[PDB]
């Protein structure tokens, strides 16, 4: 008799499923994690997300919610007593505008990180370097939005907000972006690097993110799984 | 910035048309400004510097971009007006209904625009292929609507989040049919029916062009 029967269909190295893991951890919500083999998807995943057949999928008392950013908003809507990722406009202030800004930047993460990152290990030579330059600029753009704040959330909450959660799993890929793209996050976007180190000390993030070296090793298998 | 709301837009954009419809549904007046996409205004470049795309909604000079974002902003910022998404804490299944609505609106964004463009862009068996895929997409939206009057709640009798997201694309159905070799009536009749019902609603009459005008525009796109 707690809050919820939560189950998460996921894949260990997924940045998208990691979002939902961190958000539940942040919220004190316990869940059953089920590892899926994406080459051998389970009947339950295929039934629970028939449209996309992707993880993560969150099942709350047997009813599925797909798409990581949708699950994140759900975790606020469905559990109003837990610390919120987006400010409730249920208190007015500049809440409405702050929510819109947060959705814009989470959307921007969804549009840029995964796809643009993947080019870094799918391409080689100059095309790879060019993809690296675009990655650096994406990180500079994130940096610019963070400005002088401790977190993307705005703010003074001292904890992870919606955008922070959306972006933080990719901090585990920064190393891989560095080696493949030919730049250093520290040089290109020092304040984003500092943000990644701050986030990296937070228990939810420590728990749910793999190390940069483990991700680099996975990128290694991906780099083979495409050309040969 | 004469009235509170200024919408930077492009006349035939289905994404801007969502915002126009949403405001009309909410009783919110706004100033409409046409952007020349080959000559973007300084105001647009400054307000959406990240993507440089319309629509942009400026509420008392503050920009909100991304059409689905704007729709949610219009509920959040104007809580007294008719809602596109049911309020989470104000059925008691609101949380789940909202997630379902966001899921489907995302589906429209991920499929309609992109699958549709291919239909006029390409010209042969690839065009045909695009055709095939659009038909399954419209079929999938049909199955989510099921026997309901609107994608939104129901009992209420008005457009919700997903209706408004998708409705402008109903003006493009004729063009998809022509370009991709299929019939909406054959592949998704209940969806065709939904489109007709929405087409009697004041906001939709006002802000959507006719299918023929969309098709002519498609023809202008091709010639170029
Ligand atoms: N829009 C998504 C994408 C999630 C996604 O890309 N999942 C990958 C794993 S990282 C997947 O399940 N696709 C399955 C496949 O490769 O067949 C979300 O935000 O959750
Ligand atoms: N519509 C897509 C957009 C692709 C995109 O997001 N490009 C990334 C690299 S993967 C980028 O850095 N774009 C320019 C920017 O975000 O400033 C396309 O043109 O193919
Ligand atoms: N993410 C979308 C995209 C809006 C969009 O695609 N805008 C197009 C016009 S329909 C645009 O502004 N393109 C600018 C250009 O062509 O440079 C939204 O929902 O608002
Ligand atoms: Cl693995
Ligand atoms: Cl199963
Ligand atoms: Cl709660
Ligand atoms: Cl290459
Ligand atoms: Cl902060
Ligand atoms: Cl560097
Ligand atoms: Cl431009
Ligand atoms: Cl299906
Ligand atoms: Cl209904
Ligand atoms: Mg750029
Ligand atoms: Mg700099």
């Amino acid at each position: 008799a707690e809050e919820k029967e939560l189950v998460l269909l996921d894949f260990w190295v997924s940045p998208f499923g990691q979002r939902c893991r961190i958000a539940m951890a942040e919220k004190g919500l316990e869940f059953e994690y089920r590892e899926e083999d994406l080459g051998n998807k389970s009947d339950l995943l295929l039934r629970s997300n028939p449209v996309h057949r992707k993880i993560p999928v969150l099942l709350h008392a047997g009813r599925p919610v797909s798409e990581s950013l949708v699950i994140l908003q759900y975790l606020d809507d469905a559990f109003p007593g837990t610390p919120h990722l987006l400010p409730p406009a249920n208190s007015g202030a500049d809440a409405a505008y702050a929510r819109a800004t947060a959705r814009f930047w989470a959307d921007y993460v969804d549009r840029k990180l995964y796809d643009c990152g993947s080019r870094l290990w799918r391409l080689k030579g100059e095309p790879q370097a060019a993809a690296g330059r675009e990655m650096a600029e994406i990180l500079r753009t994130l940096e610019a939005e963070l400005g002088d704040r401790e977190f993307f959330g705005g703010g003074g909450g001292g904890r992870l907000g919606f955008v922070d959660v959306a972006l933080v799993p990719f901090t585990a890929w920064f190393y891989s972006y560095e080696r493949c793209g030919g730049f250093s996050v520290e040089e290109v976007a020092p304040r984003l690097a500092a943000w990644a180190r701050r986030c990296g000390r937070i228990d939810s993030v420590v728990k749910h993110l793999p190390s940069p070296e483990k991700v680099y090793d996975f990128v290694g298998v991906l780099k083979k799984k495409y050309g040969v």
